[PDB]
């Protein structure tokens, strides 16, 4: 197999799959953009316009080549 | 003072970024600290800061009550 695909957890994918979090935002509560947790998303904002939103805490759009232009990086 | 203190936990789970509103061909954008400032110079950008555990719905900052407090 490729490099990187032992079971042995030292390996790049343990560290690019960590630094995500997943949450909800709630557009029906609104326009100061929120952020809110899962239970209350099914709970408290039940029937209610809602978001997923997952964030990799090192993603970027211009880096990723994403924007309309280059990045300078 | 000791760092095993409670303001320790509640500061560590945060992370920031920023949105570029000129570049809005991606719709809600994330960009890092270093293209914002290279890339991105003298555009509308929009510094944000994110805290894993915040909810908008506990922290009672909608205009209705948590269900789950
Ligand atoms: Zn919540
Ligand atoms: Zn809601
Ligand atoms: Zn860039
Ligand atoms: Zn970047
Ligand atoms: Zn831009
Ligand atoms: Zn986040
Ligand atoms: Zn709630």
């Amino acid at each position: 197999g490729p490099l990187g695909s032992g079971q042995c957890l030292y390996k790049i994918s343990s560290y690019t799959s960590y630094p995500m979090h997943d949450f909800y935002r709630c557009h029906t509560c609104n326009t100061d953009r929120n952020a809110i947790c899962v239970n209350c998303i099914k709970k408290c904002h039940q029937g209610h316009d809602v978001e997923f939103i997952r964030h990799d805490r090192f993603f970027c759009d211009c880096g990723a080549g994403t924007l309309s232009n280059p990045c300078t990086l």
